[PDB]
């Protein structure tokens, strides 16, 4: 759940 | 600036 949030949140650090 | 923000933001979500 929230790793998952986490996860997410990391690749879009790394998109942008 | 702000890439140096983002950088660090996202080292942060690596570790834990």
């Amino acid at each position: 759940n929230k790793k998952l949030a986490k996860q997410q949140l990391e690749v879009l650090a790394r998109y942008l």
